[PDB]
């Protein structure tokens, strides 16, 4: 993705593995078709909530715009509006 947008992403990386569950965020990514079911399982197979959302975002910020924009849609239909908020001045 553009470094604008991976740098965002750098910058608020504590405060969404902190919050975020991963499981239904990584059904909508599966679904829009920027996650993969194996990619999906990998974070899976992380122990806590926590480790999981930071090997999901470790793969989101090697992936392109359309997977930022993937994830930060997740996050509002998530219900996680600040964290959305705070990507959203990333947003290509």
């Amino acid at each position: 993705m553009d470094a604008k947008a991976r740098n965002c992403l750098l910058q608020h990386r504590e405060a969404l593995e902190k919050d975020i569950k991963t499981s239904y965020i990584m059904d909508h990514m599966i679904s829009d078709g920027f996650l993969t079911i194996s990619e999906e399982e990998k974070v899976r197979n992380e122990p806590t909530q926590q480790q999981r959302a930071a090997m999901l975002i470790k793969m989101i910020l090697k992936k392109d715009n359309d997977s930022y924009v993937s994830f930060y849609n997740a996050l509002l239909h998530e219900g996680y509006k600040d964290l959305a908020a705070l990507l959203h001045d990333g947003i290509p």
